[PDB]
């Protein structure tokens, strides 16, 4: 009963959060192993900020130009090296908290947890989606560089973000943990801009569904819909068209409900066209794109993880 | 920048979650040094829990009848005792992972950080408020109980809720870690209904304030009112009345705002009367009323715990 926005439980990512400085700026770096992974703008000035030359730059610097703490014990860089746009640091010894974890680079509509850190320390977790715009809604300040998004599968850590810099109107773009960027972004002090967002068709719909399995039935409306019908009004509202992917997908939350997909499009359809004539659905008066299929299932199913 | 609903980090938490089984009941208990804290019902069969006489049940218990399981390992049960609506089993070793810790009992209006857990394995976290009608708008399916709600204070947890019950409204009821329900519940199956419960003023006002800091500014207006005027429209809408040390309690975000308390209550009473003509504040098109003036300075200032 219930149902809300919910982040991955942080504990296997906190033991590895370390704080990382060079020279005149410290950030969050990411403990796996005997490697510290962390943004390479780490080695900028402010001067260097505006237009660096990051592979001039590391060279300037050494092994001991980096200062790597782990709470209270200085951890040793032995190594360094560029990938794309993170460092990885070398250290003389290993993480004996490393979780079992590997890298993965998500898809726009994909949701994570950001566990945002300052000066290698956990401040709070929430739940983030990659928009089609590939950019986020978080809450990052000064000194959350570094910080990681993730989700958890049993006991395995996927990490999919790192956070690297803030766009205009309060919105957030970072990389993959192999320092790609998610989006036409460069990390650098200049004017961006990211492109016109959309609404996440398929989450919307995973969140109807979870309206249904919570009791919320008002909106179910005695039509259906082609998915060409369907995407013809989805579009006149700056909605993701649907795909024959996303209907499969939603296909486990249809069975769950009786509910067939084309069936709740057509009630979104009408939802979109007409307004919520000021109703809620799940304690929203909007229509909430940032939940997945799969959060639905997982939440209203009670996956668990250790 | 940016505002989102922020728990914290559930680390400190996790390492003290155990699954408690009692004849063919399982749920959730916590692990602090050699005492792991249930809800007393993990020893009612369903025939119990008409009218469950506690004290006469628990007699006829075994020490032996108590499977605590801390991952895969089997914790031995030498002793138990009851504590209100909290079962107290002394265990033969203490927990390694225990943080430091407070029992508290929270106001309501105050916020806390659910970690939704299921047969001892941390599932997901997230932020509830302590309602006026002293529920919580929870997440929490069948083998949720025993789950529990904290703050931290630095590298202090302060423990605040046991998750007991769900309420025909969709809501949940639990016990402070003293075993005393929040609220007129009682921990047997017999019908209860949440009160009717009220807005939460301060809390608006807060999050108001969060969103100037965050630039969402178009609500703000050059009008003023009194405090007995906001009252008087406020109390027709079913919000708590705002006291001079809520106004008092608001001077920290009215001084990095520059907005007086009653100037800000203007918006607010503009935003009762009138809505919000299809625009939203921070992401919603409702008015939010789970963010406390703390949790507002504590997102905004980027205050951090270990
Ligand atoms: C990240 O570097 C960080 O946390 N660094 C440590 C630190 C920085 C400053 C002071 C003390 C310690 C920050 C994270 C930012 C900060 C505010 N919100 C965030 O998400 N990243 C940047 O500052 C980023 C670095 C560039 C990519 C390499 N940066 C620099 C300068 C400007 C912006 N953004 C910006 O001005 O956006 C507009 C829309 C123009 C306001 C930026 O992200
Ligand atoms: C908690 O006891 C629990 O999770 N126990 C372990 C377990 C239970 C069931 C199956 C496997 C394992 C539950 C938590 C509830 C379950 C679903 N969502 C929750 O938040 N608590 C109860 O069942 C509670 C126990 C009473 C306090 C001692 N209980 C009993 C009887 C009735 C209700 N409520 C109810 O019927 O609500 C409506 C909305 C009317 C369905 C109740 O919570």
């Amino acid at each position: 009963s219930g149902f809300r926005k919910m982040a991955f439980p942080s504990g296997k990512v906190e033991g590895c959060m370390v704080q990382v400085t060079c020279g005149t700026t410290t950030l969050n770096g990411l403990w796996l192993d005997d490697v510290v992974y962390c943004p390479r703008h780490v080695i900028c000035t402010s001067e260097d900020m505006l237009n660096p030359n990051y592979e001039d730059l590391l060279i300037r610097k050494s092994n001991h130009n980096f200062l790597v703490q782990a709470g209270n014990v200085q951890l040793r860089v032995i190594g360094h090296s560029m990938q794309n746009c993170v460092l990885k640091l070398k250290v003389d010894t290993a993480n004996p908290k490393t979780p079992k974890y590997k890298f993965v680079r998500i898809q726009p509509g994909q949701t994570f947890s950001v566990l945002a850190c300052y000066n290698g320390s956990p401040s709070g977790v929430y739940q983030c989606a990659m928009r089609h715009n590939f950019t986020i809604k978080g809450s990052f300040l000064n000194g959350s560089c570094g910080s990681v998004g993730f989700n958890i599968d049993y006991d395995c850590v996927s990490f999919c973000y790192m956070h690297h810099m803030e766009l205009p109107s309060g919105v957030h773009a970072g990389t993959d943990l192999e320092g790609n960027f998610y989006g036409p972004f460069v990390d650098r002090q200049t004017a961006q801009a990211a492109g016109t967002d959309t609404t996440i068709t398929v989450n919307v719909l995973a969140w109807l569904y979870a309206a249904v399995i919570n009791g919320d039935r008002w909106f179910l409306n005695r039509f259906t819909t082609t998915l060409n019908d369907f995407n013809l009004v989805a579009m006149k509202y700056n909605y993701e068209p649907l795909t024959q992917d996303h209907v499969d997908i939603l296909g486990p939350l249809s069975a769950q409900t009786g509910i067939a997909v084309l069936d709740m499009c057509a009630s979104l359809k009408e939802l979109l066209q007409n307004g919520m004539n000021g109703r809620t659905i799940l304690g929203s008066a909007l229509l909430e794109d940032e939940f997945t299929p799969f959060d639905v299932v997982r939440q209203c199913s009670g996956v668990t993880f250790q």
